[PDB]
């Protein structure tokens, strides 16, 4: 009822917590009429008001948004998620559970309880819809009616406490490969790679130690190994006392680049060292031979201003990131990097691929471009998250193209949708929410993924402004 | 998925068709923590494209909203009235019925069903939520689920086709006052007058007939009588064979006014004539002895050429004690143009003075790419205030609350959506009747724009 008047509750980041339906969305221009399949997406939205006037975006609850493709055709449906966090907050009225990550701030009568929000990434596996949010289990949905069934520690076999919200899908075995980082809580080095059969049953999770109490949000996957790449954005019990940012980054502490043998065990897997960055979204990794590439946009600092951390301001400029990649090689002696390359130089996150090619040998990406050279007539929003462009590169050429949202609007993380399962290499289309932040309208646009710059061929009309959100995932019928 | 990109389907008037629930909506000020019950509350949404493009704003189909009251807080839930076009146009995923009114143009697939769009009104009554549409039966949904459970034709006893939208609820017995035209089907000249009892039960259904075949959108009911305003908005079924607009408004004839007694039949019923003009919404009626009062819009064209469309709250008597079909009075009771009146319904019947009303304001600036006041009248003073919304804003119909069952008239809230046609988001207003000027006490903030409506009601919770 009363939402507390900070910046991160007003404006465009005012609340939402509609869950609905729309049976036939208004489309401008045509659908592709062959495309069958769901597009799942999430973003926080506090049910109820916080207890801490500063509670932050990534604290809120997960709402799960669905647009099922048929027919030249797209329907809407969202709901919020029901964790177990939001099921006991609901029946009480008010928000119990506290800051971010931070049970010292919890009421007394949740204490103990999985704190997740599910609220970073929604993706169909083994024929539901997996929740997710780091410093939980995974949350087991229906993919089609929304309907939430509950965690799931997929019977009794995964001794994690946690589930990372970025896995990738093998495109040989099918299986879902995530990992987890402070597997036995908060504040431990416990990690696990695990790999997760087509048909839901645990295949192996593989423990091993990390090198720092730090945030571990995404990881690579290759033909042969997982790449776990390791930045100081370290974590203290004291800064939970003192009701500080959990997370806080060291920017005199190095770099980590971990390959373990996807075979293997902790024994076998090494660790290389490089300088001082901030490491964002992994576009892709793979292996060739023993040499290991993983791409993912490198800043100096922290590229999410909604993500408050501890310690020197917010550096916009330190905190662009470029699309980067690095390699090593498991051939060689000592934890000496072979190479380090920027592919693209502008600032860019949320890096998407053809996931035909994830773990292998790729050339096209797509991207959220943050155009500061633009204007912004929009009152009321954050010109520090404003992602207002969409790009593409062939990174066997480095050739780029983009296309700018306007004055008025952002765009979210986008997705590929190939235009047919046998099809070339990003031959199909490319799919973002694109925000209109003066009308309040939000279109689901279409762009052909090889032309983003002639913008959208297509746009599903919502008649609301859908909040601002994380991660989403293509799924084609044949998945369900 | 392609609607049309006429005006009536774009911008203010742009498809909205979302279902959904809000838990605890937004709320600047303070929601008055004594009230507890429902605003119910319906505008036309076509599920799909229509079949022709120029399809007519009152043919959408019905999506209705509930706001439930309770202890400060206000929920929100929104749900599609179900009817039989509804169901069977979503089996098939395309609009099968056509024209506003015209069977002509249905699709052969659903020849002889029911054409209603239950877009008009929402009240409860006897624990239920009746959705009606003028052309067709009364539509019983849940009053909290908003689930649908079908047409109903009162355990087969109500012999009418048909069942308006605009019934008045008697304050003494409890009593759904409605009444039906085209009861026999569309173009027949048969009437009926209906009460159904507190529980459902259907109690009366008086027939008569018509001066001629006219649209019958509202009616008054008096302590003895219940009252039915007849102007020549005419329609036959040559008009539906020519494809044009089922109503064709005719200037050279004369309006009725029919007096039926309440308890007496259609030989009672007594016809009183005056001069041609267009009438609206019936703010309230009631009897003085047998002179009989109705107070309602009148304009010389159609309100629902904008300076023949400007409709004034007018009063019309008659005695029935007299010989003739001549009235005794007709006095405009307002100078400025207005519609959608309301009153304070435990009056409903019996004489009262306080009425509020929508005020279109022409010299108001209007910043969008129009109903922006909202007004309030003392009728035994002739004195009125009013509350302007601004630049970017319109008001759809508002509702009187009682600020306590035993509160004097007019002693409460009136409370109606205010949308913002610039940022697109609507609020449910909430002022308090006797200062409407004096702006909103509260807002209950939602994330979306509510599209154009029509009528909503108040209950109180002890009517659930
Ligand atoms: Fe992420
Ligand atoms: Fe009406
Ligand atoms: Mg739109």
């Amino acid at each position: 009822a009363h939402f507390p008047q900070t910046p991160g509750f007003s404006g465009t980041l005012r609340p939402l917590r509609i869950e609905g339906d729309i049976l036939d969305i208004e489309i401008e221009g045509e659908v592709p009429p062959q495309l069958n399949g769901t597009f799942h997406r999430v973003h926080p939205d506090a049910q109820f008001p916080p207890r801490f006037e500063d509670d932050q975006f990534f604290n809120g609850d997960g709402m799960v948004s669905l647009f099922r493709f048929h027919d030249g055709k797209i329907d809407f449906r969202q709901r919020y998620a029901q964790t177990d966090k939001w099921k006991v907050e609901r029946k009480a009225g008010k928000s119990l559970f506290g800051a971010y990550r931070n049970p010292l701030t919890d009421d007394a009568s949740v204490q103990g309880m999985i704190r997740g929000t599910a609220n970073t990434n929604v993706m169909v596996h083994a024929g539901k819809l997996y929740a997710m949010k780091e410093d939980s289990p995974c949350l087991i949905m229906d993919p089609l009616t929304l309907e939430t069934e509950g965690y799931t520690n997929f019977d009794g076999k995964l001794q994690s406490q946690t589930f990372c919200a970025h896995p990738k899908i093998d495109p040989v075995t099918g299986n879902l490969c995530a990992f987890a980082y402070g597997a036995k809580g908060l504040m431990t080095l416990d990690m696990a790679y695990i790999e997760i059969s087509p048909t839901g049953k645990l295949l192996k999770e593989i423990p091993f130690q990390n090198p720092y109490y730090c945030m571990m949000h995404d990881f690579g996957v290759t033909e042969d190994y997982a790449v776990f790449a390791v930045m100081p954005l370290l974590s203290s019990w004291d800064r939970l006392e003192q009701r500080l940012p959990f997370f806080g980054f060291d920017t005199t502490l190095p770099c980590y680049l971990g390959i373990l043998p996807r075979n293997g065990d902790a024994r076998d897997l090494r660790w290389f060292k490089t300088g001082n960055c901030f490491v964002g979204h992994v576009m892709n990794a793979f292996n060739d031979g023993t040499k290991v590439h993983i791409d993912m946009p490198v800043s100096r600092n922290n590229s999410f201003p909604f993500f408050d951390v501890h310690g020197a301001p917010f550096d916009p400029v330190a905190g662009q990131g470029f699309l980067t990649r690095w390699t090593v090689d498991m051939a060689s002696n000592g934890d000496s990097f072979e190479k380090t390359e920027r592919l693209f130089d502008r600032p860019d996150e949320f890096p998407r691929i053809d996931e035909r090619y994830a773990t292998r040998a790729y050339r096209h990406g797509w991207m959220l471009i943050l155009d500061t050279e633009k204007p912004y007539e929009a009152p009321g929003g954050a010109f520090y998250a404003l992602t207002n462009t969409l790009g593409h590169i062939d990174l066997a050429t480095g050739k780029s193209s983009s296309w700018w949202a306007g004055p008025r609007c952002a765009i979210q993380e986008p997705c590929f949708i190939p235009r047919s399962p046998d099809a070339p290499e990003g031959d199909g289309y490319v799919i973002a929410l694109v925000d209109d932040h003066v009308a309040n309208y939000s279109d689901l646009a279409i762009f052909d993924a090889q032309h983003v710059d002639q913008g959208p061929i297509a746009r599903a009309k919502l008649p609301v402004r859908i909040r601002q959100g994380l991660h989403g995932n293509w799924a084609d019928a044949s998945r369900l």
